[PDB]
């Protein structure tokens, strides 16, 4: 096929957890998307203790945006990597076929850019990353990693067959940071990438994260920023690891439809508490709201949710059903 | 539906590795099921080198003992916390809808009881885990955690939708427990449960379990307490982790159908070696033996088993199968 | 049956990754298959820096050659430990039913050899592995493990029901070595193994990997001993892991079609980008390339792959696909 012949769509990415504007059911033929982002090199503060790090960023943000496509579609995105920025950087899409995922292909030094094309033949979500020729471990570790949606041309169905349609649907990119300690177990600090490679290195051997955050930060989907629902509306959760499993859980609720492995083509899981995203994967939950209030969302190792990082929070209006739950005795002496 | 015209029916618990009494086959319409338990702080040595901790228990156990209920039923728990206990504790069912599965209803001082009910409207074996605001993993890595099963009011079936009826269950509750270690790498020991937290949280921290048991101990799962079948028995094995993956696996057998994340809906794995649990989740396997003998089940991390604990005993009863196993030739010069 | 009456075969192991000819669909009835592993201690290089291990394999390789069977076939086993060897060993087939899985049936010590038949009961891919009582964990993470597929009669088969036929397998076996390190994280060394026991439980205790390797080494798999294919080609990958979880990924690829917990009763998954082996599991992988070029397989935690050693590659040659991935405009000012 000439390509030049499909319509072309352009996209405006949103910061994650939000999610660009698409359709589920495809309302065109195959297109050619486009995508921009611009890659950011920047300090980022991780937890409450003000301990800041050297990010390195897709647009900005830990994770990168989530780009949503159809099945067939074409992929088109330009890359840039502003003369502000100090090292090289390229990309990895796992949607993609060939070429280390576009690794090969995207190789761009501070003042240049690239724009590089793929056929998205598989759908589900999977994730992106940077990934330098013998620095990739590093690049994903500070943050450089998202996720794309490639959804089947007439949306998702349930293990059955039958549509499930989301209401909302939400990105949450967890990511595992390995800040260097010292002997005495503060964190180290570094003036430039090149005299904090081999202690990040180091770090990274360890094995053990210093940090777990959700959307880029201790706290981050908390307050002002917790994911909102009302009960009865159908939300997408999509989750993503480049480097590390998790086992993600909403805490009061369940993940009615699950793709643990984020395939679309496969029937989801029925009813889970908690699932397996291997690390380098990309997952999506689907759930129905029930009840209302204060929910947690973590990855269900419970240290690494409350002690590292890794749990937001919904907020979730609407009526209390006390035939689904009640306190019948509450507290007392 | 007023819950008040329903049955009600009093379990009486008993201690893991057993189960309560119940039916497979739901033998009545939905009801209230009722169930008690008294939560207990005590000393508990959980290795053959005498190691002794402060654990947090509900009804004396580690795990707490397996609830089992039919889908739709509700769940009506009193929860008691005696003044003979120090602490602050609540539930949090993975089994429930809402209140972050009950934690936010249930908080219970010292001297004080309360009772929760909630509809049991999902199949499968779920985690149950104290969950206070604040100092979550520190409870259940203490071992307040147990499961409880929705059985489907049809009981269980296998891939094809024909029956699979076990002749005995099991549940095993594997412990992750991080006791503080000094620079030199001895235990240490702490006096209040106050001067303990903050070494409880580095040690934590360190994602590194100091032991792995089954059951509340090392070993608490052989000798005179080891597991039982004989030849021809169909055995269900349920198996949490509250808190960390584990990776089941019955040396000498196999899981001849799993739900490895523990929800019935699901068809079954079949044939498995070994599975994956995620933190946070129970699975079940069912297995019909056909060898008499010893044969292990463990955590499959064979260091997590045979170094830390996560190990116990199947002893099986019956004629031995020259067919499917035999020495040709037994071991010689 | 009367198993004196069935045909025998004589299987001539091969090295892995490679792996010895075959059948996919059965060309006869059930036969006894006939295999031979000499076990040998000797000394590895692992590294690019030359660090000396003593490893324990079965016919000189890590991991042990790929056997291959078909569903109720017999498999009869003669294991020979040498008397130039200094060590007790014994072989666990995960396929097998009794006995650990041949363990109690076939502890040999240096001069001995033994016979074990058993029948091959369930079809998928299988990990085997030495199991000495009490010395478990330091025998399989010294290398002493390996696998054994055993085929259903009519080969394997999609998610539908249709054949799926491989035109080319590997086997890519995965070992997490815990070489001791001294206080300042340097390797030990030691004089004899019952010298290096007592720390090769300590660096077990840690669950933190020294290495982690396919094939063997750091780069085994790689240059020329690199994985290759041509463009349209079918190709199956296991993979095993007898202690530790992985993450396999295809860079550049999929999984068209993956039994991640290897059992082929059991539909695949379909269009994984990363999939989990538990630890004490193999899997197996089924893709058909459609791109050339230098494709990495990994385990998707990037530290492990990259910095450890969890990394291998495939060259791939063929025509290049400008519809599926093309560059469109270069990395450029
Ligand atoms: O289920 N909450 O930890
Ligand atoms: O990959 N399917 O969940
Ligand atoms: O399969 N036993 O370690
Ligand atoms: O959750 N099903 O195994
Ligand atoms: O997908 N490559 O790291
Ligand atoms: O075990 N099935 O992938
Ligand atoms: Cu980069
Ligand atoms: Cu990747
Ligand atoms: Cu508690
Ligand atoms: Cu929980
Ligand atoms: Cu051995
Ligand atoms: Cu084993």
């Amino acid at each position: 096929v000439d390509i030049s012949t499909l319509p072309r769509v352009k996209v405006d990415l949103v910061k994650p957890p939000f999610v660009h504007a698409h359709d589920q059911v495809a309302k065109t033929g195959p297109r050619v998307v486009e995508f921009t982002m611009t890659i950011e090199e920047k300090k980022l503060v991780i937890d409450r203790e003000g301990t800041e790090i050297h990010a390195m960023t897709f647009n900005g943000s830990v994770p990168g945006p989530l780009m949503v496509v159809h099945e067939n579609d074409y992929v088109e995105l330009r890359l840039i990597n502003p003369d502000t920025n100090t090292l090289l950087h390229n990309i990895d899409f796992h949607a993609a076929t060939g070429a280390l995922g576009g690794g090969a292909l995207t190789q761009v030094n501070p003042g240049e850019e690239t724009t590089l094309r793929f056929k998205a033949t598989k759908p589900g979500v999977f994730v992106y990353h940077c990934a330098p020729e013998g620095m990739v471990p590093w690049h994903v570790t500070s943050g450089m990693n998202g996720a794309i949606m490639v959804l089947p041309r007439d949306g998702l169905k349930d293990e059955k067959g039958q549509p499930l349609t989301y209401d909302k649907i939400y990105y949450v990119g967890e990511q595992d940071f390995y800040v260097p300690k010292d002997e005495a177990g503060n964190y180290k600090k570094y003036e430039t990438p090149g005299e904090a490679y081999e202690d990040a290195v180091k770090a990274m051997r360890t094995l053990t994260p210093t940090h777990i955050v959700f959307n880029g930060a201790v706290g981050a989907l908390t307050g002002d920023h917790a994911l909102t629902a009302a009960v009865g509306e159908r939300v997408l959760v999509v989750h993503s690891q480049a480097n590390r499993d998790t086992r993600p859980h909403l805490i009061g609720g369940h993940g009615d439809y699950v793709w643990a492995t984020g395939k679309f083509r496969n029937p989801p899981d029925l009813d889970q508490e908690t699932w397996l995203i291997p690390g380098g994967t990309a997952g999506a939950a689907f759930y129905t709201f029930r009840q209302p209030g204060v929910y947690a969302y973590v990855n269900h190792n419970l240290i690494e949710a409350f002690e590292l990082g890794a749990a937001g929070h919904f907020k979730v209006t609407g009526e209390w059903n006390d035939d689904l739950m009640t306190s019948v005795v509450k507290p007392a002496s």
